[PDB]
RNA sequence: AUUUCUACUAUUGUAGAUUGGAGCAACACCUGAAGAAGGCU
RNA sequence: AGCCUUCUUCAGGUGUUGCUUUAGAAAG
DNA sequence: TTTTTTTTTTT
DNA sequence: AAAAAAAAAAA
């Protein structure tokens, strides 16, 4: 029943909030009762916030780091000179894996640590820890120095720009090196490592340690931090802090990913490759790769993806993961690290058949090279040889191409046409050589003429003849250079897409998409989980949430820096139960913590376990069967009862009061049941109180007080209107259903120059990115990791979709549901028709409009809504859901109200239309102009020569830019925007032709934000209509996956193939490319399906489509069968075949119809016309007004008719 | 005016949408280079 | 010797379509 | 039952 | 109507 529509999946959600107070006069003041401390903390945070320059900076930082490393390497073992603070000693005892003991001094000299722990002196653990850090940072110094010297010699010679390393690996190698160096430098500069025994005079023999004890390490710290902040700033946001609200997580160690690393290495079959390839030299590994059968190894799915990759295209292993990986796999296997590094450097060594034939023609073989490499060489050199003598192995190339295609390639009309076009291009290039004209141009003119008159086309190209006439007219008579250049460019576009199109080669390239994607995926995951080893400090701050009497909420976070004192303790000791400010913490527990408590207990003779409080006296603990046999020992009942006893009756359970979580392990007969109970129940929002004097003492001690701000929690009247603010106020009810994750990150965005302080981009914006979790409390819920496991397997995903829509169809079978069909297009971006379950068209939708009403008291100005129309089948293009001032949710047509030409002009009239597809049309025109600025810059600059009028400027654009493809041609061209762009380009070129300034103009504007925002309006409409029918509905969509024919690109005139010609061609993306990147079909699908899986009803999440992550999780699903029409059920959403939805009569169901010039549907076999809307018909067929209405009606009707038979 | 996006208003704002961080793969063009082939003077 | 076109490769930038990983306490 | 054409759109 | 042609479904 209705419980089939509740959510059983755990969901993560990021709720970003502002952390900077806007101080305008048109912004309501908030956070007033701690405003002085907020200002103090903001001044404190503002102080410590921010390829040739980057690498000069990297060289200086590298030299300073090497100097520090060489000096520190001779001093770390000097226990008679080094001392540590007490809190730094406690953190060291955690990090170096020894027991701190009891210390009665505030400054603990390492000479005083003569006590023996587990067979070694206490200071020997510290010295061994520093030696291990020195070794690790020495390795990463070598690794970073290699890349730095490579990229330096690349920049210092102009001839070596092809030798630059990958920038991502350069940045990440420096980040690891910076972490390892900072591990020593930050305590040294903080004073946590000091040299107290130095005041005595030993300058004649101890000058090195005296010099090192004073170096002002804050300078090296600042340089490292500056480079770190430069690297970490992506998208305008720089990471600032990582704050935790659970203080048991503040001293977190890096997570160990050894099982995932081993599994990924096992998937790569990397160990077998190193075994077969070690002992070989570099030329011997090259010979091994040369002797492979490329085609059979490429199609053998049981090979390494590394080997399968190297036999289509050369792809080296990335630098950082290769150096981490060789060191990881060498020492366990008994191998030398240099030998395995030599093996990994030789994988993907790029080799050129043209170069190899140039140097030595004997022993040459095209079978030595990858398929794409040898194909490119053979194809290009065979195409040239049809008209001239070319130094290349002709018979070998012919055999190679014939073996791929199964026919004689040099006789194929496609290859012959390619060779003809290439010969024409060559002779034109001879005639165009302005530096050196030929002395006898008639030879090349006659060559071009004879080549054009002898071309046999392999297929029909309608515009080839006019290109031929333009080129021939310019070379013979010289009429018009513009049409000649356009024809030459279009023949270049024709020639470019001609290569490989004689289906086997397309199949191989489509396979390489998946193969190289798997290769990159696995190496990126391995790189990410190797970097975690050196992520020593993960939590930077410990914080609490503070609330005052006005419900303004703050974050008070203390930095966990190495000092004399404990910071977690200095906050926790200032909380009372009788003070004036409310405080919140997260008290929680996970199975992730439980496994770390279980597996890391030590039961040896001399050791003192950090986890001895968790472990009781029951018999279930066996260290050998926990370390070596965990997956088999965890299914024993003795371990289950031991873990239950540890969770119920241990010292940790009684000190931390785990009885407050309300666990019940009586029905838990497994370890996984215990995990599920802990994950479902272990959350509390712990409320204490703090005083203003305590906050005052903490803020001058270095704590940061940040306000938590969004638009409607800091407004005058503070009703929650966004879903984020409703979620935010739902967290502080303390329920387990909706949780606050204890860990979150703080970032900042520096202001953009040219923006006022009144707008957010002229302001230093701090952002707190809180994470919320939806954990279902009603039964067996499904966690995030299980979801990731299911999304990676397509068969499990198919089974899950099948069972989900089985429950869905059972729930709705006997109810009076409706079917909502949505058509998609360009004239109407979406059209919506609701059908009764017997097929009757439903709908008397009230369509509203807005007027802004100025009030006498100016703060009381508001919008008023009046009903404008009544519509049955809805064009969703210009509609949006609005809440009126009375609180009623209505449908408003945004196009019925005019907007103002200039913003913030209250006394001006509104005169401009507000159609939403015109926005997409204008952005497409802007992107087309930018593309032509990149490729045809002089043709773009010629549009504004003699200061043309708007009409002449329009007709000059039409010879350069193609039309949008819907409506009248060039109907809404953004003339004033485009002319300003061309003027700015002309200004930049006149000021010295700087490339960065040009890139700020000619690079394509992103289309995703605009069409996401436009789609979101229609998604809100569909959610409103779905809620209107009490969620008893099915949604019917077209399966727009197949392209029936070709298209032309929106950027060039370039041909786009069909799905029959290239199996990976999608109709939605072909339509996207035709519109120069402004198609909204897939955005509509993805946003609708993401809306339908997390629908809110005021406290509860309702799920209507199955769980999915990627686009291949709702695509690639089973089809419903034994039905009238083909359909793919995805929950309540059905994807029907789009065939004969627009070309069908609503009355007689015949397909001999046509759409009139006004998009009126006319039937040629029964006289039906959509213009006769006053003649009432059965099933409200007279509601259909267009061909889009007809398409939406038939989209709904196919799903209606197969839902009748299906249930 | 915004956590942010889209459309607005000038209402100490309004309406809808909103899961963030780091990346990987293919394609398009631009910029900096290299190798090869053929051609011109 | 100077230069041109063509093909391929390397690095980056910007777009377009996709796909992963990460997001609660680690002693042999 | 075979076969061709069907989602998009304009001049 | 067209338009470098596959699987679904009209005749
Ligand atoms: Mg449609
Ligand atoms: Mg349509
Ligand atoms: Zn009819």
């Amino acid at each position: 029943m209705l419980h089939a529509f509740t959510n059983q999946y755990q969901l993560s959600k990021t709720l970003r909030f502002g952390a900077t107070l806007k101080e305008d006069e048109k912004k309501c003041k908030s956070h007033e009762e701690l405003k002085g401390f907020v200002d103090i903390s903001y001044e404190n945070m503002k102080s410590s916030a921010t390829e040739n320059e980057l690498v000069k900076k990297c060289e200086r930082c590298y030299s300073e780091i090497v100097k520090f490393h060489n000096a520190w390497e001779k001093i770390y073992y000097r226990t008679d000179q080094i001392a540590v603070y007490k809190d730094f000693y406690r953190q060291l005892s955690r990090k170096a894996r020894f027991d701190a003991g009891k210390q009665n001094s505030q400054l603990i000299t390492l000479a005083s640590l003569c006590g023996m722990y587990q067979g070694a002196k206490l200071s020997r653990y510290i010295t061994n820890y520093w030696k291990d850090n020195i070794t690790r940072q020495k390795s990463f110094l070598k690794d970073f120095s290699q890349q730095l010297h490579q990229y330096t010699r690349a920049l210092e010679k102009s001839d070596k720009a092809h030798t630059k390393p990958n920038l991502i690996n350069f940045n990440k190698t420096f980040m690891v090196l910076a972490n390892l160096v900072n591990e020593i430098v930050i305590p040294l500069s903080n004073g946590a490592i000091s040299f107290p025994n130095i005041s005595k005079l030993e300058d004649g023999e101890e000058s090195h340690l005296i010099e090192f004890a004073l170096n002002d390490y804050s300078q090296l710290s600042e340089l490292i931090g500056e480079l770190k902040d430069a690297i970490a700033t992506n998208g305008g946001y720089t990471p600032f802090a990582k704050v935790t609200l659970n203080h048991y997580t503040a001293e977190q160690k890096p997570h160990v990913f050894k099982n995932d690393i081993d599994a990924k290495i096992r998937e790569l079959k990397l160990i077998g490759l190193v075994e077969t390839l070690k002992g070989k030299s570099s030329e011997q590994i090259e010979e091994y790769f040369s002797n492979l059968d490329k085609f059979s190894t490429y199609n053998d799915r049981n090979q390494s993806v590394i080997v399968r990759t190297q036999c289509f295209k050369y792809k080296p292993i990335p630098f950082l993961v290769k150096h981490q990986l060789a060191k990881y796999i060498s020492e366990p296997n008994g191998w030398d690290e240099d030998a395995v590094a030599k093996v990994l450097d030789a994988v993907g060594a790029i080799r050129s058949p043209a170069h190899d034939y140039a140097n030595n023609q004997e022993g040459f073989d095209l079978n030595h090279y990858p398929i794409k490499v040898a194909f490119d060489y053979a194809w290009e050199q065979l195409a040239n040889s049809l008209y001239t003598t070319v130094t290349f192995p002709q018979e070998m190339c012919e055999k190679y191409l014939n073996s791929i295609y199964g026919c004689e390639v040099s006789k194929e009309p496609v290859f012959k046409f390619y060779a003809d076009l290439l010969y024409i291009r060559k002779n034109l290039a001879v005639l165009e050589h302005k530096n050196n004209l030929p002395s006898n141009q008639e030879e090349f003119i006659c060559k071009i003429n004879n080549t054009f008159e002898n071309i046999v086309l392999p297929y029909k190209i309608s515009q080839f003849e006019t290109y031929k006439k333009d080129i021939l007219a310019w070379i013979n008579d010289g009429h018009d250079h513009k049409k000649y250049t356009d024809a030459k460019q279009q023949l270049g576009f024709i020639r470019g897409g001609l290569k490989g199109r004689i289906n086997p080669y397309t199949k191989l390239t489509n396979e390489f998409k998946q193969i190289s994607s798997t290769y990159g995926k696995t190496f990126a995951e391995l790189r990410d989980k190797f970097k975690e080893k050196n992520e020593i400090t993960k939590i930077t701050h410990f914080g609490i949430i503070i609330e005052d009497k006005n419900r303004d909420r703050y974050l008070l976070a203390s930095e966990l820096k190495h000092e004399q004192i404990n910071h977690v303790s200095t906050i926790l000791n200032k909380l009372d139960k009788s003070s004036e400010f409310i405080t919140y913490q997260v008290k929680s527990l996970t199975s992730k913590t439980l496994i770390k408590l279980i597996k890391n207990h030590t039961t040896k003779k001399g050791a003192i376990s950090p986890y001895a409080d968790f472990h009781t006296s029951k018999t279930g603990f066996n260290k050998n069967e926990i370390e070596k046999n965990w997956d088999n020992y965890k299914r024993e009942q003795v371990l289950v009862e031991y873990v239950k006893d540890c969770l119920t009756d241990s010292t940790m359970a009684k000190n931390q009061n785990w009885a407050e979580f309300g666990w019940n392990f009586e029905k838990c007969n497994s370890y996984e049941d215990i995990e599920h109970e802990i994950d479902q129940k272990s959350y509390l929002l712990q409320s204490d109180t703090i005083s203003k004097q305590s906050i005052a003492s903490l803020v001058e001690g270095g704590c940061l007080l940040l306000p938590i701000i969004n638009q409607d929690i800091t407004s005058k009247e503070r009703k929650d209107k966004n879903q984020f603010s409703k979620d935010w106020n739902h967290i502080f009810e303390g329920s387990k259903e909706f949780r606050l994750h204890p860990e979150f990150a703080v970032s900042y965005r520096t202001p953009i120059e040219g923006y006022p302080v009144q707008k957010r981009y002229g302001r230093l914006q701090f952002v707190c990115a809180f994470n919320a979790h939806i954990v279902p409390q009603n039964g067996e819920f499904i966690n995030l990791k299980k979801q990731i496991e299911n999304f990676n397997d397509e068969d499990v995903q198919k089974r899950n979709v099948t069972e989900f829509n089985k429950k869905v169809n059972h729930a709705l079978s006997d109810k009076e549901y409706v079917v909502i069909g949505i058509d998609r297009g360009l004239k109407q971006l979406a059209t919506l028709c609701v059908l009764d379950k017997r097929g009757k068209i439903l709908g008397d939708f009230e369509i509203y409009k807005k007027e802004f009403v100025r009030a006498e008291k100016r703060s009381e100005s508001h919008w008023e809504h009046t009903q404008a129309e009544t519509r049955h089948i809805l064009d969703l293009s210009n509609l949006r859901v609005e809440t009126t001032i009375e609180g009623k949710k209505v449908l408003v047509d945004q196009s019925l109200t005019l907007v103002k030409k200039n913003r913030d002009t209250p006394d001006e009239e509104a005169t401009e239309e507000n159609k939403q597809k015109i926005k997409l049309k204008q952005l497409s025109y802007i992107r087309k102009l930018q593309h032509k600025m990149q490729t045809n810059e002089q043709d773009v600059l010629d549009l504004i020569n003699n200061e043309p009028s708007d009409e002449e400027f329009k007709k000059r654009i039409e010879g350069l830019i193609s039309s949008f493809g819907e409506g009248q041609k060039y109907a809404d061209l953004p003339i004033n925007t485009m002319r300003e762009m061309i003027s700015d380009l002309q200004g930049v070129i006149a000021r010295g032709n700087n490339q960065t300034e040009k890139n700020k103009i000619i690079e394509l504007d992103a289309a995703d934000n605009l069409k996401q925002g436009i789609v979101a309006n229609m998604i809100g409409i569909v959610n409103y209509i779905f809620a209107k029918y009490s969620y008893k509905a099915y949604i019917s969509l077209e399966d727009l996956s197949r392209a029936y024919g070709g298209a032309k690109s929106g950027y060039d005139g370039r041909y786009l193939p069909s799905t029959s010609q290239d199996e990976d061609v999608d109709f939605k993306e072909q339509q996207n490319q035709m519109l120069a990147g402004l198609g909204t079909y897939q955005f509509f699908e993805m946003q609708l399906l993401k809306k339908l899986q997390k629908i809110q009803s005021d406290n509860t999440v309702l799920r209507f489509v199955p769980a999915f992550r990627s686009a291949d999780n709702y695509r690639n699903i089973l089809r419903l069968e034994e039905t009238k029409y083909k359909s793919k059920p995805f929950g309540v959403v059905h994807f029907i075949d789009p065939k004969f939805t627009s070309k069908k009569c609503p009355v007689c169901s015949k397909t001999n119809v046509y759409r009139d010039k006004d998009d009126i549907l006319v039937c040629k076999e029964c006289g039906f016309r959509s213009d006769s809307q006053l003649k009432e018909r059965e099933n409200n067929i007279h509601y259909i007004h267009n061909g889009d209405d007809n398409g939406a009606y038939h989209i709904a009707l196919k799903s209606v008719e197969n839902l009748i038979q299906m249930k």
